[PDB]
């Protein structure tokens, strides 16, 4: 069976008075697992999870030379302290620095952004809205299961951008690593259009397997943003993927 | 901005564990070095498994290793470290310090190419005398903590003469630890075949706005203290406010 429903994972959403989906993909067995088959396939705004494809396109088109190139703060004080400074690809991803990516998007342009999302088979491939905000309040929509399809192509260097572009983005996605596993992931928080949801998408590298993952959850306030990672990890722990 | 400074307060961290050794830090932004022992900082030892870093680069650059996914078959000889007794790729072979895999790389590389490469890298004394498959364990090659840092800085900046791709893959393979505060890319070593028996930890700490390169070695009479390589380095990084 391609996809199996495991409703016992809802205990982890319930424990934190939350609602959402975790989708796992066992790369070795080519098998999916989720607590909610329906919500697993419900398409939402990608929000900052879009920084993954945006990074790839920017690198491939030379908008970003490498992970060292500095993007100068424009001097507009914004409400996230960490955005109010110079950034490179690594720090811009780490802190989800929208202004840097809005600038990448303007330089990429509508026509090339569109051609690339088509080549990537990314979500509904719809960039309608502002070229510099469409992943936050435009037409683009992607499900947890479609995030995993895209992430598996990135992991195997199968997107039509250079191997180099893919390696650099995967470096930039690095989030956590220890003796037990490596997580390459990107967070997202969609707030501009209802419903407000938190994202975490990426994968867990083990010695002998890769577990791809995409979770989203109802996020009325930013007070629960920490539950994106904490709930994903309770699921990974239950499934014995991490100790 | 004196190039090299001695900080003897770090010896308190060696003393706490009744141990002896050196930690060398290099602040990349300020181009400044710090060590608890300038003498030991420049004492050359057998690299042992820290040699897996240059060996990885050469194997990749020559096509002995196609990528980090290529599988290296266990030869079927049960060895002392359980995790060696299975198939490996570059990632797992580095993680578990799987000598037999690297001995096979070394045999395919061969004497002439291994020698040319270590010279081009300016790697330690550049002496491969002994067996092409064991010289980093009991042959002629020697490298100091300060020479480890020189080599690691070239790798970090993709300045070795091998492809950018080869350097990116090895740096991926070096990944050891990562969290919201830092990323460590490093390689452990335990030299036992020639005295003195020493533990190595060499690599770097990536922060948002700086890189701290590091090379430590310490007297390792038994394997009971291998854990002190990382624990002592981390006490130094903590004292210097490089990690929380």
């Amino acid at each position: 069976k391609e996809w199996q429903e495991n409703k016992s994972w809802n205990a982890h959403f319930t424990e934190h008075k939350s609602q959402g989906v975790v989708v796992l993909w066992n790369e070795n067995k080519q098998q999916g697992f989720t607590n909610n088959l329906k919500r697993a396939n419900q398409a939402f705004l990608p929000a900052s999870t879009f920084k993954i494809p945006n990074s790839l396109i920017a690198l491939d088109l030379g908008v970003v030379k490498d992970e060292h190139q500095v993007f100068k703060w424009d001097g507009q004080t914004r409400d996230i302290a960490t955005w109010n400074r110079d950034h490179n690809l690594i720090t811009a991803m780490k802190y989800s620095v929208v202004p840097v990516y809005q600038e990448f998007a303007r330089q990429i342009g509508e026509a090339r952004m569109s051609k690339m999302l088509h080549a990537f088979d990314y979500g509904n491939e719809d960039i309608s809205g502002n070229v510099d905000s469409f992943w936050l309040d435009g037409g683009i929509r992607i499900s947890a299961t479609e995030q995993i399809s895209f992430l598996r192509k990135l992991y195997h260097n199968k997107l039509h951008v250079s191997e180099r572009s893919q390696r650099i983005v995967k470096q930039a996605m690095l989030t956590e690593a220890n003796g037990d596993y490596i997580i390459r992931a990107k967070t997202g928080y969609s707030t501009r259009i209802e419903p407000k949801i938190g994202w975490w998408v990426g994968w867990v590298e083990l010695d002998d397997n890769v577990w791809f993952f995409a979770m989203n959850m109802d996020m009325p306030t930013s007070d629960g943003l920490g539950l994106r990672q904490a709930i994903t990890k309770e699921v990974l722990k239950q499934e014995k993927i991490i100790p």
